[PDB]
C-alpha cells in the first residue's frame, strides 16, 4: 500500500493530507480509555496487598498483549521456515557433489529455498507490523494518561521540589518513546530462546553427543548476558539521574543568562555543569563497557561452541563428518548466530525500558489535588509541608464587588487566591461557593501561551469584536500590538516573539478581563506596569468594564491609593486576616491600620565529523580490526567446510589458533566503537556549552530557549546512547554482506552478473525511500514539536488551567495532537517497512541467483552458506543506515551552534593599566551616549550626557519605553554603543575587558531570577563571603528574620525559579545578592517593583544608610522615592529632558519631573 505514496513522493511532497486519518481502533482515545482501565484495575490490588504498587506493565499487557501474541506467532513461523536453509543447502550439497529423487535435483531445492526464505520474510515483517502497530497504539495511551495525570498533579510537587517542569518534558519526549522502541522490539525476548534452543535440538540431531558440549557453552549466554543486564541497569539509572540534574542546571544557564552574564558568574555556573557532565560520562562509560562485552559475549560464544563441539566430534566419532553433515552443521550455527546479533539491542532496550518504566510509574503515583460569592470559614490551608501558611482564615468576597486583599510582602495574599481556588491542601473548615464556578485568574507570574495575542486574550471564547476592541483598549495595549510584526497574529510566548515584562502581564490581564466569568481573581496587575498604564487599567479594565457586568473582582494589590476605590478590603498579616471590611469599617474598629496607610501613602561532512572525533587513530582501528576480524571469521568457516569436506591434531590445533585469534579479534572490535562514542560525545557537548555560554546577549533575546535547550537535552542523548549501536550494527552488518558477496563472486563468478542489475535494483529503492522518508520524516518533527510543546505550556501554568477550569478542552487538543503525531509516525514506519520488504525480495533473489550459479567443489558450498545469511544482513545493513542518517542530522545540529558570536572579553586595556581598584570614587560620566540594542534599531537613546559625582545618589524616571534600562545595562556594555563613552573612574568602559566592567558594576534587574540550590548559593555561587558578610545583606534587604526562622538555616533550599518563595522575597533576595558584592557603583532597576510600600520605604531607608559612601543609580517604580536625591534624570523617548537636582525639578511646574511628581 505504501508504494504509490512512495512513488508520489516525488511528484507531490506527502503532507498530512496526502497522509490519510487514524483508525477508529488507533486513536488515542480509545487506547487511552483501555489502558486508564487497565491501570485503575491494577491499583485496585493495591488496596488488598500491603505495598503493592500498581504495575505499568501488567497495565500494558492487559491492554496490548494478544496482538503481542499474534506477533509471536508470527515471529515463530519466521523461525520454523528459517530451520529451512540448512536442508536445502545440504541437499545442494550432496546433489552437486555427488518420489523422494525429483526432490533432491538440487534445482528444485533451490526454489523450495527461495520460496521458504520469502516466506520467512513476510511472516518477520507480518510480526513487525503488528508490534509498531501496538506500540504506537500504546505510545498514545501512556501520552493521554500522564498528560491527564499532569492536569491533576498538585503544584506543591513543583514548588516543594519533588520534581520539576523540566523532568515532565523528558518524559514526554525520550522515556515514552524507549518504551516504545523496547515493546518494538520485545518479541525477540522469547522469540529467540526458542529458535536457539530448536537450533541446538538439530545440531544435536545432524552432529550427535558432541552437539551438547556446544549446546552448553551457548546456555551460558544467559547467565552472562542477567549479569550484564544488572550492571547496565544500574549504570542506566545513574545516568538518567546525573543527566537530569545536568539539565536542570542547563536550563537555568539559558533562563538566567543575563543575570549571570552582568554579574560576571557565566563561567562559574558553566564549570558546575562541566562537573555534573563528567559525571554523566563516567556512568555512560560503565554502561558502554558493559555494552561492548555484551557483543564480545554474543560474537564470541558462537566461535567458542563451534570449536569445542568440531573438536570433540574430532575426539568423539572417529568416522569423519561427511560434506553434508558438516554443511549442514556449519548452516545450523550460522541460524544461531543470526539471532545473536541482535541480542545485545534486544537487552540494551530492556533495560532502558524497564528504568524508564520506572519513572513513569513514579510520575502516575504522584501526589494530587484533593450576598457571598465565596465564604471561607476556619481555613488553615497549607502548602503541602505540614505547616499551616494560612491560619484563621475567616473571609467573605462579597459579590457584584470590589475586593482587594491588601499586605506587605508574604501575608497569603496570593495563597488566600489559590487556596479559594483549591491548589494547595487544606487542613480545616471549608470554602463555600454560593463547586467552583469558573474564575478569571490573573496570575502574579504571567502565562502565555504559544498562540498570537488573540489565542491568548480570547482563550477558549467565540471573538466578539467589540468585547475584544473594550479589552485590549482597557489594558493598553493598543499602540504595542501594533509594533509587532504581525498586530494581533504574532507569536507570542516561548517559540515566539518576546515581549516586555509589563506587556505579558497586560496580555495576561486582558485575558482575565475578556473570559466571561463570574468572578475575576486579578494577582498583583499593577506590578510590571508603571503609573500611567496601571491607572488607566485600574479607571477602565477594573472600575468600568468589569463593574458594567457586575462581576466580581478580587484584588491582590500593593498599591495603597487604589484602596479608595475599594468596596471591600482584606488586610492580610503573616498568614491571617487582621482587618476584613470596608475603609470606614477598617477606621473605626482597627485604627492604627488606617492611620498606618495613611502615612504610607503620605497623606555527511557531520558523518566524517563524528568519526574522525576520536583523533584518526580509533577510526583505523576500528575499521582494521573489524576487517581483519571478519578474515578469520571467514577462515574459520572455510576451514570447517574443506576439513570435513575432504575427510588430525594439525587441523585441530590450527583450528583451536583459528578460534583464538577470533576471539581476541572480537574483544578488540567489540571496545573500538563505543570508545569513539564516548569521546564523540565529551567533545561535541563541552564545545556546545562553551559556545553557548560565551555568547552575546542578543543571541539569547532573538533566538527561542527551545532550540538551545532541546539541543543540549535530546540531541546529546542521541549523541551518547543511540549512535554507537547503531554505527556498531552498521559496520558489522556491512561487512558481512560484503565479505559474503565477495565469497559467493569468488566461488562461482559468473554471479558478478546477477550482482549488477540486482545492484541497480537496490539503487533505485534506496532513491525513493531516500525521498519519501525525508518528507516523513519533516513531517514526524514537525508534528512531535507542539505536542511537547503543549504538555509544557499545560504544566507550566498548571493553575491558570484549572482556575478558568478548561480542563476538558486542553485534553480534547491533546488527544488531537497526539492523533496527528501518530499517524505521521506510523507512516514513517511504513516507508521503514516498505524498503525493508523490498530489500529482503532482493536478498531472496540474490539467494536464487547464487544457488542456481553454484548448482552449475566447495568453495561453491561455502558461496551458498554465506548466500543465505546475506538476506538477514543486508535487511539490518539498511535499517541501520537510515537510522544512522537521522542521528547524523541530530550530530548536524549539534555542531551548527558552533559558529556563534562571542562577546570581546579581551579587551584593549592591558590588565596592569587597572588599578587594584578601579571603581574606588565611583564616578560615572557619560558623554554624549547613543545607544541601539542591535545593529541598525532606532536608537534607543540618544544623545545622554550627564556627571554623576562620587557619592551622587541619582534618581532615573520616565515612561515605560524611555530606554532607562537601555543606559542601565550600558554600564555594563550589553547595548551597543553606536557612539560616546562612559568613563566611569577614569577608565573608558569601552576599553576594560568585559570580566572587570561586570566584575566591579552591581545591578538590580527588575526580573528575579533564583537558580535552584541554597540560599547560600544564590547571594554568592563562589563560597568565598563569609557568612557574617551573608548576614549582613539579608538585614539590608529585610529577610533576614524569615531566613532565620526558615529550616535549613541559611542552607534552605530554593527550588526551581525560588517558587518557594513569594515573588517579592524573590525579588529581596535579589538586592541581598547584589548587596553582597559591595562593589562602588549600584544600578538598581525597578528594585521595588513587586514591594509593598512599607517595605519599600524601610528597605530604602536602610540601603541608602549602608550604601551612603558608593553611588546608587535607583530607575525609580515611584518618582517619590527619588525625589529625595541629590541627581534626577528624567528620561523622554531616548533624550533626557532635564538634567538637574530633584528640588530644582519639582519646583519647575509642568516639568515632566512635577508633572509625574503630581500624579
Ligand atoms: C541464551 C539464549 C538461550 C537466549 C538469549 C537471550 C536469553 C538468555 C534471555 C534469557 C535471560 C534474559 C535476560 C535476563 C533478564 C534481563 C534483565 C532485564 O533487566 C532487569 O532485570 C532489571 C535489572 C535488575 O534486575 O535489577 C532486561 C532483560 C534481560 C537482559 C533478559 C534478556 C533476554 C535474556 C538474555
Ligand atoms: N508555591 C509555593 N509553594 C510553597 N510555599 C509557598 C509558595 N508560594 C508562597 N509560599 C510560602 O507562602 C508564604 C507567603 O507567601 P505568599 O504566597 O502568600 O505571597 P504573596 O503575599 O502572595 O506575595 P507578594 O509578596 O508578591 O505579595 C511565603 O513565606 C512562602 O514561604
Ligand atoms: N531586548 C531588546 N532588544 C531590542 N530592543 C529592545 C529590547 N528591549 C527594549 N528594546 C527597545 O528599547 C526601547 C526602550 O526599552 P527599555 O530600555 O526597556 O525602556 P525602559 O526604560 O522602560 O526599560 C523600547 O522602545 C524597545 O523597542
Ligand atoms: C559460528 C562462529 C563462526 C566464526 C564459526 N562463524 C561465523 N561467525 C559470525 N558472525 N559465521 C558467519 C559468517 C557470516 C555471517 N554470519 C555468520
Ligand atoms: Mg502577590
Ligand atoms: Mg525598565
Amino acid at each position: 500500500w505504501m508504494n504509490t505514496l512512495i512513488i508520489s513522493a516525488h511528484r507531490k511532497p506527502i503532507d498530512l493530507k496526502a497522509i490519510g486519518k487514524l483508525p477508529i481502533a488507533m486513536r488515542a482515545v480509545t487506547n487511552y480509555v483501555c489502558l486508564k482501565e487497565a491501570y485503575e484495575e491494577q491499583k485496585k490490588k493495591a488496596a488488598d496487598h500491603p505495598n503493592r504498587t500498581p504495575s505499568i506493565w501488567l497495565a500494558m499487557y492487559r491492554a496490548f498483549g494478544r496482538p503481542i501474541l499474534l506477533s509471536s506467532t508470527f515471529r515463530y513461523l519466521a523461525d520454523l521456515l528459517g530451520f529451512a536453509g540448512p536442508l536445502c543447502i545440504s541437499g545442494i550439497v550432496q546433489r552437486v557433489n555427488e518420489s523422494k529423487e525429483f526432490l533432491e535435483n538440487a534445482h528444485v531445492l533451490a526454489v523450495l529455498l527461495f520460496l521458504a526464505l520469502i516466506l520467512q520474510r513476510t511472516f518477520l515483517q507480518a510480526s513487525y507490523y503488528v508490534t509498531i502497530e501496538t506500540g504506537i497504539n500504546l505510545r498514545g495511551a501512556l501520552l493521554a494518561m500522564i498528560y491527564n495525570k499532569i492536569l491533576r498533579l498538585s503544584t506543591s510537587n513543583l514548588s516543594m521540589g519533588e520534581m520539576t517542569l523540566g523532568q515532565i518534558n523528558n518524559l514526554v519526549a525520550i522515556e515514552t518513546n524507549q518504551l516504545m522502541w523496547f515493546l518494538f522490539l520485545c518479541p525477540n525476548l522469547w522469540a529467540m530462546p526458542v529458535q536457539i534452543i530448536m537450533g541446538v535440538i538439530l545440531l544435536y540431531n545432524l552432529l550427535g553427543s558432541s552437539a551438547l558440549v556446544g549446546a552448553a557453552v551457548i546456555v551460558l549466554l544467559a547467565p552472562i548476558q542477567y549479569f550484564i543486564a544488572t550492571k547496565l541497569a544500574e549504570a542506566q539509572k545513574s545516568t538518567l539521574d546525573y543527566s537530569t540534574e545536568r539539565l536542570k542546571k542547563t536550563n537555568e544557564i539559558l533562563k538566567g543568562i543575563k543575570l549571570l552574564k552582568l554579574y560576571a558568574w557565566e563561567h562559574i555556573f558553566c564549570k558546575s555543569v562541566e562537573e555534573t557532565r563528567m559525571k554523566e560520562l563516567s556512568s555512560l562509560k560503565t554502561f558502554a563497557l558493559y555494552t561492548s562485552l555484551s557483543i564480545f559475549m554474543n560474537a564470541a560464544i558462537p566461535i567458542a561452541a563451534v570449536l569445542a563441539t568440531f573438536v570433540t566430534h574430532a575426539y568423539a566419532s572417529g568416522n569423519n563428518l561427511k560434506p553434508a553433515e558438516a554443511f549442514a552443521s556449519l548452516s545450523l550455527f550460522h541460524i544461531l548466530v543470526t539471532p545473536l546479533f541482535l541480542l545485545s539491542t534486544v537487552v540494551r532496550f530492556a533495560v532502558k525500558a524497564i528504568i524508564s518504566v520506572q519513572k513513569l510509574n513514579e510520575f502516575l503515583l504522584s501526589d494530587e489535588i484533593g450576598d457571598v460569592a465565596i465564604k471561607v470559614t476556619n481555613g488553615y490551608f497549607s502548602w503541602g509541608s505540614g505547616l499551616a501558611t494560612l491560619s484563621n482564615i475567616d473571609i467573605r468576597i462579597p459579590t457584584g464587588q470590589l475586593t482587594m486583599i491588601v499586605g506587605q510582602v508574604g501575608c497569603g495574599k496570593s495563597s488566600l487566591l489559590l487556596a479559594i481556588l483549591g491548589e494547595m491542601q487544606t487542613l480545616e473548615g471549608k470554602v463555600y461557593w454560593n463547586s467552583r464556578y469558573s474564575v478569571a485568574y490573573a496570575a502574579q507570574k504571567p502565562w502565555l501561551l504559544n498562540a498570537t495575542v488573540e489565542e491568548n486574550i480570547t482563550f477558549g471564547s467565540s471573538f466578539n469584536r467589540q468585547r475584544y476592541k473594550a479589552v485590549t483598549d482597557a489594558c493598553s495595549l493598543q499602540p504595542d500590538i501594533d509594533l509587532l510584526p504581525f498586530g494581533d497574529q504574532t507569536e507570542i510566548g516561548e517559540r515566539g516573539i518576546n515581549l516586555s515584562g509589563g506587556q505579558r502581564q497586560r496580555i495576561c490581564v486582558a485575558r482575565a478581563l475578556y473570559q466571561n466569568t463570574n468572578i475575576v481573581f486579578l494577582d498583583d496587575p499593577f506590578s510590571a506596569l508603571d503609573i500611567h498604564l496601571s491607572d488607566h487599567l485600574m479607571q477602565e479594565g477594573i472600575l468600568k468594564f468589569l463593574q458594567d457586568d457586575k462581576r466580581t473582582v478580587v484584588l491582590v494589590t500593593h498599591k495603597l491609593q487604589y484602596l479608595t476605590h475599594a468596596d471591600w478590603i482584606i488586610a492580610m498579616k503573616d498568614g491571617s486576616v487582621l482587618r476584613e471590611g470596608t475603609l470606614k469599617d477598617i477606621q473605626t474598629k482597627d485604627v492604627e491600620l488606617y492611620e498606618h496607610w495613611k502615612t504610607l501613602m503620605n497623606r555527511w561532512k557531520t558523518c566524517w565529523w563524528y568519526l574522525t572525533s576520536g583523533g584518526f587513530f580509533l577510526l583505523f582501528l576500528m575499521i582494521f580490526s573489524k576487517l581483519l576480524k571478519h578474515s578469520v571469521i571467514v577462515a574459520i568457516d572455510y576451514w570447517l567446510a574443506t576439513w570435513t569436506s575432504e575427510y588430525q591434531t594439525f587441523y585441530v590445533a590450527g583450528f583451536s589458533i583459528l578460534c583464538g585469534a577470533g576471539i581476541f579479534l572480537c574483544l578488540v572490535t567489540s571496545l573500538t566503537v563505543e570508545w569513539m562514542g564516548l569521546t564523540a560525545a565529551k567533545n561535541l557537548h563541552h564545545n556546545l556549552l562553551n559556545k553557548i555560554i560565551l555568547g552575546p546577549i542578543r543571541f539569547f533575546d532573538t533566538t527561542p530557549l527551545g532550540l538551545i535547550l532541546n539541543r543540549f537535552s535530546a540531541d546529546t542523548n542521541i549523541i551518547d546512547q543511540h549512535i554507537p549501536p547503531t554505527l556498531e550494527s552498521l559496520t558489522r552488518s556491512t561487512l558481512l554482506c560484503l565479505s559474503a558477496i565477495g565469497m559467493i563472486s569468488y566461488a562461482t563468478p559468473v554471479f558478478l552478473i546477477a550482482l549488477a542489475p540486482l545492484g541497480v535494483a537496490f539503487y533505485f529503492i534506496q532513491k525513493y525511500f531516500r525521498v519519501a522518508s525525508k518528507d516523513l520524516q519533516e513531517l514526524d518533527d514537525s508534528t512531535q514539536l507542539p505536542l511537547l510543546c503543549h504538555f509544557s505550556e499545560t504544566a507550566e501554568g498548571l493553575t491558570t488551567i484549572r482556575a478558568f477550569r478548561h480542563e476538558t478542552r486542553f485534553k480534547q487538543r491533546m488527544l488531537e495532537l497526539t492523533d496527528t503525531n501518530n499517524i505521521a509516525y506510523l507512516f514513517l514506519s511504513a516507508a521503514n517497512r516498505w524498503l525493508e520488504v523490498r530489500t529482503d525480495y532482493l536478498g531472496a533473489c540474490i539467494v536464487l541467483t547464487a544457488s542456481i550459479a553454484s548448482i552449475s567443489s566447495g568453495l561453491v558450498g561455502l558461496g551458498l552458506l554465506y548466500a543465505l545469511t546475506i538476506t538477514n544482513y543486508l535487511n539490518w545493513v539498511v535499517r541501520n543506515l537510515a537510522d544512522l542518517e537521522v542521528q547524523m542530522g541530530a550530530v548536524k545540529k549539534v555542531n551548527s551552534f558552533l559558529t556563534m558570536e562571542s562577546e570581546n572579553y579581551e579587551g584593549t586595556m592591558d590588565p596592569s593599566q587597572v588599578p587594584e581598584h578601579w571603581p574606588q570614587e565611583g564616578e560615572i560620566k557619560i558623554h554624549d551616549l547613543c545607544v541601539r540594542y542591535e545593529n541598525n534599531l532606532k536608537p534607543v537613546l540618544k544623545h545622554v550626557k550627564a556627571y554623576i559625582k562620587p557619592g551622587q545618589k541619582v534618581g532615573i524616571c520616565g515612561r515605560t519605553g524611555s530606554g532607562k534600562s537601555s543606559l542601565s545595562l550600558a554600564f555594563f556594555r550589553m547595548v551597543d554603543i553606536f557612539d560616546g563613552k562612559i568613563v566611569i573612574d577614569g577608565i573608558d568602559i569601552s576599553k576594560l575587558p568585559l570580566h572587570t566592567l561586570r566584575s566591579r558594576l552591581s545591578i538590580i534587574l527588575q526580573d528575579p531570577i533564583l537558580f535552584s540550590g541554597s540560599i547560600r548559593f544564590n547571594l554568592d555561587p563562589e563560597c568565598k563571603c563569609t557568612d557574617d558578610r551573608l548576614w549582613e545583606a539579608l538585614e539590608i534587604a529585610q529577610l533576614k528574620n524569615m531566613v532565620k526562622s526558615l529550616p535549613g538555616g541559611l542552607d534552605a533550599t530554593v527550588t526551581e525559579g525560588g517558587e518557594n518563595f513569594s515573588v517579592g522575597q524573590r525579588q529581596l533576595f535579589c538586592l541581598a545578592r547584589a548587596f553582597v558584592r559591595k562593589s562602588s557603583i549600584l544600578i538598581m532597576d525597578e528594585a521595588t517593583a513587586s514591594i509593598d510600600m512599607a517595605t519599600e520605604n524601610i528597605l530604602q531607608k536602610v540601603v541608602m544608610t549602608a550604601f551612603a559612601d558608593r553611588t546608587v543609580v535607583t530607575i525609580a517604580h515611584r518618582v517619590s522615592s527619588i525625589m529625595d536625591a541629590g541627581l534626577v534624570l528624567v528620561f523622554s523617548e531616548g533624550i533626557l529632558v532635564e538634567c538637574d537636582t530633584g528640588p530644582n525639578l519639582l519646583q519647575h511646574k509642568n516639568g515632566l519631573f512635577s508633572t509625574l511628581v503630581m500624579t
